[PDB]
């Protein structure tokens, strides 16, 4: 203790500290911390590690603006070494880490978008057609977002060869191994990385057969590509005179898939259970008068600048329930957040579940109401913020929005809960509970 | 203190040995035995010590205590999730017993009367579909893994249970809750009271079984394995709750899925290798003698030869490196006596290469015998002996009889796989089981 600290929550049970009741509850446990300790910006102990929450948004900024040198990523993205690559991305120095993430960048913006929005639309049309092909049916609806997400990316990004080569099917699998591999908890006990875990080179195998049949598509292709993702890193030429190795070509392929693949089927899903569900009524007849005004076959402009309201809808969804909880950063040097100073060698988290649920920025926050804005300027950071603010944002609201513009034209559906699903915290990236999600379907 | 196995010195307090003996175990515990000149010794996991019974001589002093000695309780904490909680090892010791030898009167042995031509057909069918080519590339591994749920599903379940929950589907929940596992922790039980996702995949796979299980059951009160627990009733008068029932087939099929399948495929990758071709022959030659159609005789009693070659494969690979136990009463084992609160182990990874017991030990030859009396420990032995063990070895050598008859193999590689010490369940780096298949008949 210095006297420029967030007060810090009680611990008992050093080893843990607070693990198990954060595990358990974030939203419940980190609102019991701000309330309890009348503080919007607090410290609890993770595993025995300082974790400084940022969870007053009237000072988001402060946590989004410092630069690399005073607030670091590379530390807290140390478990994502076995996805992205070894020493790629967050683990390249800080310089060519920002060259890979804008090659990224510079695929998803925006002539390349001038083909997605009927690709998108003919691979979720060929999606109901072979598995809504009665009049009506029970489906899984978060197994069928995720089926759609993947097929829907796939045809968007990589030209027919690597599909016929990798189906989306198969990837999904490599992406899912990859993804059920991590241990959320080695981001704060960072020495739970140097055991031997057989979840890791299961990590590695599933990367490994990537780049194997990405290496293969490439010599295949140099053989007699243009629009596509992996053309575009293939000719990604860095500002020295080098080319980007296959292990970094591979490393930003996983990385795109990777961050979209769970993230933007977990809010397909939730935006449809809140459209559903008869309270919301409202705003489902809402999104039919923003649809019905469109043509069978949607083009960039009626997706982009002319569904305001099916964005709400998207956005909103985020808002309650966003699928990352939690960005962080390692204070390499101490900073100002508010009063206190947060001491060099603490983790510093800004919470988009912490934040979306503050009373004076989202009144009533756990209504789901597609009409609200934010009442602190900033406090929405569903795609975080600042240097490292989402780059497949624009991806990801424009496949959402095609989505339910193309489902709900088509069908209608039926919760079959009478409540919309609880969110399920055990996983990593965080979704309504699986086990509550069947619907059932009715062809119109 | 003065009666203590030597103990190999430890640098890095906090891991011990975890790096070194999760990288190679074989390389590491006979450096163990060598450096130490002793076949019995103590290693530190996390601070754990961990006391190898590795003299083969001395091996019933592990196997023959009863639980109140050496407890293996504690050690299979990690299997709770899988399982089930309050179930085997979990349950009083008495009834963990009446729990286990309930499965075991469903392997012995008016039921395998069936299990041989189910067996067959299943074998048949599979290569009739996948190896359809006159000759093809397949992953032996794999494929073998495919063929082990198969036979066994048939042999175990009754059609409308096989209707519900089909082979892929169970290896997809088996393959779940096995890849959630974390070996660490056996030795380290405090990183089970730490949130992870791991665990809730595994209970949820857990309870997707138990649920479809339970559907089966009530369709099935409306007028096999499962149909024996459902009759079991236990020394008092109650019978199994659906959670226990449960259990022994999860069980029952988490335990033969991975052994199996990696057993399969090492005997076959020996028996495919150019060197081994006096091996081959010999198969061959026991095997040409049989008829189309087999039956429990023909597999039994008749098949001394491919039972040498499966017994053999498991001696120089063992699927299970180690045997474990929680010291809950100090043990003579030879000179030393092993304290209170040590793990003591029983490896056959490493018992399956002292030269005393295996002259030569890295090499694969069926015809060879243990020197030592009881230095084959693959199947464990005493109070907790493997009870599928009847049941692997049918499977194994019906299989090989069933492919062999019928295919030539031909290992893609110069040199058998390297066994892959990653996984908890060891088998044949997955990478190098590439092999080719020329196939020898017609029909279908
Ligand atoms: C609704 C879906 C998504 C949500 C909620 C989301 C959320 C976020 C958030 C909160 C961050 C900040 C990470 C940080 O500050 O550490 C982020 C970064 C990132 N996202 Fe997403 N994202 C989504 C979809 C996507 C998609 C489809 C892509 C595909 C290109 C993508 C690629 C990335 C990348 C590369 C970063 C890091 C960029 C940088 O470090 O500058 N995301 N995302
Ligand atoms: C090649 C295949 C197999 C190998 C190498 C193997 C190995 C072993 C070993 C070493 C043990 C000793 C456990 C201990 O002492 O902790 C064991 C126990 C056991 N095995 Fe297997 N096993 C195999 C196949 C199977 C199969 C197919 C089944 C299916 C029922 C099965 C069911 C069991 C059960 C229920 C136990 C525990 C019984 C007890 O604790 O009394 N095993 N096995
Ligand atoms: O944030 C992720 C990594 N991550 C955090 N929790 C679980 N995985 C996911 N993500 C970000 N946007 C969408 N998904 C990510 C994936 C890729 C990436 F380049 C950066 C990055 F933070
Ligand atoms: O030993 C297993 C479970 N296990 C041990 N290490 C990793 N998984 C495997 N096993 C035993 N025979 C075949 N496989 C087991 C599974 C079931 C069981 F009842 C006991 C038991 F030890």
């Amino acid at each position: 203790t210095r006297p420029t600290d967030p007060p810090v929550y009680p611990v008992t049970v050093p080893f843990l500290g607070h693990i198990v009741q954060f595990g358990k509850n974030p939203l419940e446990f980190m609102q019991r911390c701000k309330r309890d300790l009348k503080s919007g910006v607090f410290t609890i102990s993770i595993g025995g590690q300082r974790v400084t929450i940022v969870g007053d948004p009237h000072e988001h900024s402060r946590f989004f603006s410092p630069r690399n040198e005073i607030l670091s990523p590379r530390e807290v993205y140390t478990i994502m070494t076995p996805v992205f690559g070894e020493g790629v991305a967050y683990a390249a120095p800080y310089p060519r880490m920002r060259e890979q993430l804008n090659f990224l960048a510079e695929e998803l913006t925006i002539a390349k978008f001038q083909n997605f929005v009927p690709a998108i639309q003919h691979e979720v049309r060929k999606f109901m057609a072979e598995n809504w092909k009665e009049d009506e049916g029970v489906i899984n609806l978060l197994e069928d977002c995720g089926a759609m997400i993947i097929n829907t990316a796939c045809q968007c990004l990589f030209g027919e060869d690597l599909r016929k080569r990798l189906n989306a099917r198969h990837f999904a699998q490599l992406l899912s191994k990859m993804e059920s591999s991590l241990i959320p908890a080695a981001v704060f006990m960072p020495w739970l990385l140097r055991l031997p875990l057989p979840q890791s080179a299961r990590c590695r195998e599933a990367r490994a057969e990537l780049q194997k049949i990405l290496g293969e598509i490439i010599v295949a292709r140099e053989k007699e590509n243009t629009s596509d993702l992996l053309g575009g890193l293939l000719k990604a030429v860095y500002r020295d005179g080098t080319r980007m190795s296959l292990h970094e070509v591979c490393g930003m392929i996983v990385a795109a898939m990777f961050a979209g693949q769970h993230t933007s089927t977990i809010t397909t899903s939730w935006s449809m259970l809140h459209l559903m569900h008869p309270k919301n009524k409202k705003w489902l007849d809402k999104l039919h008068k923003e649809i019905d005004e469109f043509p069978a076959q949607l083009n960039y402009d009626n997706v982009m600048d002319e569904m305001p309201f099916a964005e709400r809808c998207v956005r909103e969804s985020i808002r309650r329930d966003p699928p990352l909880l939690m960005v962080m950063r390692m204070v390499k040097a101490e900073v100002k957040v508010g009063s206190y100073v947060v001491p060099k060698g603490d983790i510093i988290a800004c919470s988009p579940l912490l934040s979306h649920h503050d009373e004076e920025a989202f009144p009533n926050p756990r209504l789901w109401d597609p009409e609200r804005d934010e009442k602190v300027d900033g406090a929405f950071i569903g795609f975080g913020a600042g240097v490292h603010k989402c780059i497949g944002q624009k991806f990801a609201l424009l496949q959402v929005k095609t989505i339910l513009a193309t489902a709900f034209r088509e069908y209608d559906f039926q919760l079959l809960r009478d409540e919309v699903p609880d969110p399920d915290y055990h996983t990593m990236v965080v979704g309504p509970t699986l086990n509550q999600c069947l619907v059932k379907y009715t062809r119109k």
